[PDB]
DNA sequence: GACCACGGCGCC
DNA sequence: AAAGGCGCCGTGGTC
């Protein structure tokens, strides 16, 4: 490959290497460019960064957060991670794609643009003809690419101090946990260590073992078989509640701090893009898909993550996101109706679980709710669902001959989607995204019954992303035209930054975009609500 | 220091 | 522990 002077012309692929895998925290060691039989290499990676006008190629969205950064709008365009992505969802990091589809992932970046230029090559013409794919690589992911950069580079307001001062607080109510279970234990102990745990709760204490572990048949500590230990001794509770706090503490209160940028005084999460079997996004280093709120510690960690000084945060999320997809992609009449008409199912499942008025519902009662909808829809046993609920199997048999009964479409949906996953070795999304699932011809019950249940779980979930980044790709140039942010995507939510005095006309555009974003035979719900923190706008 | 598997658990 | 999708913790082990 001929080596030609640095300034590559426009459109060529684009090579780089990283110090760390975090763009916001990386050093641009090298950067290197491809096209028509030359290979360019920048002899300083960083002014080099300047003379491109978008990047092309593998990871391009990492350089585009870099670009951003440092002050510079490098959009990313074309990347073949995101069409061999779409082929195959398996297809999730460079050096797999890179052995699949025509080379090898160095630590070199001219060879990295070379690299891209003949994967995209090669990947663009596996997709001749897929015109499905390729609609939703033009309309949804390499746009999506770009609004993830502008998130990636933004980062979210976190209030620092208050978590330092929570830390101190929660370090001494551990404390008195600790020295609790040491004294029921006759003996300290390593807490944290599951394996110490076993032994004291399970041979020096006489608890009986309810389960195992998965792997290595190891007698099981965990929540569930805790909860039903709940008073067959007082160490049990203390644990439970020592296990919440630390979780907590070493996730999320100690790590988040330390992670602030000191350029943009903001915490910067990665989006991830090619990481899921179904389409949705992950989020790493550090997870804000998962920061807590259930509990109330919980909701005090989400308090920190606040709106900038004369800005308001708005948070929209989708009501019931994967049931109206249900009723769309089967076509249930009972299940259309209920939306139609308006009805809710989580708090129609609640307030019969826990035996009140649908008025006496809350927050916490919906969350309980959530488990048994959605667990039951999916393959759940019935020995499990009497064991959340905390009833007979008797009661919990019958619920799955109730939550069933009433609609023949999704009985008929689900095994026309195995019997179609099974003859053409994938599933797909409303939109066509495939996940290939293997092992539903198995011939062992428990791996294709496990292989069944992610199959059909996936048209559901993959098609509720497939619409959430749709929404996100048509709101972004609105918010941008208003000078407002998007700052974080949860699945089904997302959360924005509005100035005050733009907050109230953001959150009812927004709202307004993701309601109408692709309409289905029922209606799209979004709850929203505006607030100076993550908590309050929701509440 | 790094990487890994595992159990465990946060969120959707 | 009991018939979906993730990423990160501490442990325990390894190199
Ligand atoms: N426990 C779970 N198991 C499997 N899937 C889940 C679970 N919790 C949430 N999800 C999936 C299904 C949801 O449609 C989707 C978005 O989550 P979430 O907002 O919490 O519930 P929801 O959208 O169905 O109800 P709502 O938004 O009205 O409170 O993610
Ligand atoms: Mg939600
Ligand atoms: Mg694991």
């Amino acid at each position: 490959l001929e080596e030609a002077p640095w300034p590559p012309p426009e459109g060529a692929f684009v090579g780089f290497v990283l110090s760390r895998k975090e763009p916001m925290w990386a050093d641009l060691l090298a950067l290197a460019a491809a096209r028509g039989g030359r290979v360019h290499r920048a002899p300083e990676p960083y002014k080099a960064l300047r003379d491109l006008k978008e990047a092309r190629g593998l990871l391009a969205k990492d350089l585009s957060v870099l670009a951003l950064r440092e002050g510079l709008g490098l959009p990313p365009g074309d990347d073949p991670m995101l069409l061999a992505y779409l082929l195959d969802p398996s297809n999730t990091t460079p050096e797999g794609v890179a052995r699949r589809y025509g080379g090898e992932w160095t630590e070199e970046a001219g060879e990295r643009a070379a690299l891209s230029e003949r994967l995209f090559a090669n990947l663009w013409g596996r997709l001749e003809g897929e015109e499905r794919l390729l609609w939703l690589y033009r309309e949804v992911e390499r746009p999506l690419s770009a609004v993830l950069a502008h998130m990636e580079a933004t980062g979210v307001r976190l209030d620092v101090a208050y978590l330092r001062a929570l830390s101190l607080e929660v370090a001494e109510e551990i404390a008195r946990l600790e020295a609790e279970v040491f004294r029921l234990a006759g003996h300290p102990f390593n807490l944290n260590s599951r394996d110490q745990l076993e032994r004291v709760l399970f041979d020096e204490l006489g608890l009986p073992a309810i389960g195992k572990t998965e792997k290595t048949g190891k007698r099981s500590t965990s929540a569930a078989v805790l909860e039903a230990l709940r008073e067959a001794h007082p160490i049990v509770e203390k644990i439970l509640q020592y296990r919440e706090l630390t979780k907590l503490k070493s996730t999320y209160i100690d790590p988040l701090p330390d992670l602030i940028h000191p350029r943009t005084g903001r915490l910067h999460t990665r989006f991830n893009q090619t990481a899921t079997a179904t389409g949705r996004l992950s989020s790493s280093d550090p997870n804000l898909q998962n920061i807590p709120v259930r509990t109330p510690l919980g909701q005090r960690i989400r308090r920190a993550f606040i709106a900038e000084e004369g800005w308001l945060l708005v948070a929209l999320d989708y009501s019931q996101i994967e049931l109206r997809v249900l009723a769309h992609l089967s076509g249930d009449e009972n299940l259309i109706r209920v939306f139609q008409e308006g009805r809710d199912i989580h708090t129609e499942t609640a307030s019969w679980m826990f035996g009140v008025p649908r008025e006496a519902v809350d927050p916490l009662m919906r969350r309980a709710a959530k488990t048994i909808n959605f667990g039951v829809l999916y393959g759940m046993s019935a020995h499990r669902l009497s064991q959340e609920l905390a009833i007979p199997y008797e009661e919990a048999q019958a619920f799955i001959e109730r939550y069933f009964q009433s609609f023949p479409k999704v009985r008929a949906w689900i095994e026309k989607t195995l019997e179609e996953g099974r003859r053409r070795g994938y599933v797909e999304t409303l939109f066509g995204r495939r996940r290939y699932v293997p092992d539903l011809e198995a011939r062992v019950k428990s791996v294709r019954e496990a292989a069944e249940r992610m199959a059909f779980n996936m048209p559901v979930q993959g098609t509720a992303a497939d619409l959430m980044k749709l929404a996100m790709v048509k709101l972004f140039p609105r918010l941008e035209e208003m000078g407002a942010r998007m700052l974080l995507q949860v699945h089904d939510e997302l959360v924005l930054e509005a100035p005050k005095e733009r907050a109230e006309a953001v959150a009812r555009l927004a709202k307004e975009v993701m309601e109408g974003v692709y309409p289905l035979a029922v209606p799209l719900e979004v709850e929203v609500g505006i607030g100076e923190d993550w908590l309050s706008a929701k509440e």
